[PDB]
């Protein structure tokens, strides 16, 4: 769309009010011209055909309940773009300011969200297991990071490489949650999952076993479900990443934490410089050690922590 950049206001899934970047041309559209080549949000109108209609609104105010998921998908995509740019100096997911597109109200009662290789897609949830998925900044950032991985390491979506791909998305979705300072934690999806139950979440990075995911390599899943457990075995890496950041003792191995910022620097370097489509856990560890080495010196504490963390989860 060609029009005048402006700012509108609305309410998100959780009821919070926020300002969003819109474009005016007869209607006000969810098109943010301020970030790279633009952020565009579409209405899939409960269908599965994509992307749907670019989101149009008559008055630049988005307080209808049907508006909520669009407001958040649009807003959280801006935040994530900012995170990447400000913190890692990366322009959009391709490093060249590619437009970011998302569709909301995808299908009926759809309990998931995903990056399809071209854009983001968010279901509204069935109202019991989930509420509209774009209300969780960690979910939004998890999906967008899949775009980043696709353009860089290109980790294939299955077995160990696929688990690494998933872990990368949870790690960065969590870092983004901390960046925005939106009640941050080391849990995944807590804000949109089981609205009826407080205190739970989809996955836990601090204690993956809390939900039955592995927290040690000896406990990995070897079957075929979930593409070979991409969402299961990601727990081993997630745990390693939490330990690198926060420190702790796990299975008798002690790790000194080096904090979130360095965690992000180290994993982003590994991702963009050293990982390849078929990398396995053991390769991830070498990549992570090489990155810390690059960044902090081979005799650094940082390197030492990365080593300890992987030894703690049994990845050699
Ligand atoms: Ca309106
Ligand atoms: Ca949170
Ligand atoms: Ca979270
Ligand atoms: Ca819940
Ligand atoms: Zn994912």
């Amino acid at each position: 769309i060609t029009g005048t950049s402006t700012v509108g206001v609305g309410r998100g899934v959780l009821g919070d009010q926020k300002n969003i970047n819109t474009t005016y041309s007869t209607y006000y559209y969810l098109q943010d011209n301020t970030r790279g080549d633009g952020i565009f949000t579409y209405d899939a109108k409960y269908r599965t055909t994509l992307p749907g209609s670019l989101w149009a609104d008559a008055d630049n105010q988005f307080f209808a309940s049907y508006d909520a998921p669009a407001v958040d998908a649009h807003y959280y995509a801006g935040v994530t773009y900012d995170y990447y740019k400000n913190v890692h100096n990366r322009l959009s997911y391709d490093g060249n300011n590619a437009a970011i597109r998302s569709s909301v109200h995808y299908s009926q009662g759809y309990n998931n969200a995903f990056w399809n290789g071209s854009e983001m897609v968010y279901g509204d949830g069935d109202g019991q297991t989930f509420i509209p998925l774009s209300g969780g900044i960690d979910v939004v950032a998890h999906e967008l990071t899949h775009a980043v991985t696709d353009y860089t390491a290109g980790l294939i979506y299955q077995n160990e490489s696929g688990a690494i791909n998933e872990a990368i998305s949870d790690i960065f979705g969590t870092l983004v949650e901390f960046y925005a300072n939106k009640n941050p934690d080391w849990e995944i999806g807590e804000d949109v999952y089981t609205p009826g139950i407080s205190g739970d979440s989809l996955r836990s990075m601090s204690d993956p076993a809390k939900y039955g995911d592995p927290d040690h390599y000896s406990k990995r899943y070897t079957g075929t479900q979930d593409n070979g457990g991409v969402h299961i075995n990601s727990g081993i890496i997630n745990k390693a990443a939490y330990l690198i950041s926060q420190g702790g003792t796990h299975y008798g191995v002690s790790v000194v934490g080096i904090g979130r910022d360095k965690l992000g620097k180290i994993f982003y370097r590994a991702l963009t410089q050293y990982l390849t489509p078929t990398s396995n856990f053991s390769q991830l560890r070498a990549a992570a050690v090489q990155s810390a080495t690059d960044l902090y010196g081979s005799t650094s504490q940082e390197v030492a922590s990365v080593k300890q963390a992987f030894d703690a989860v049994g990845v050699k």
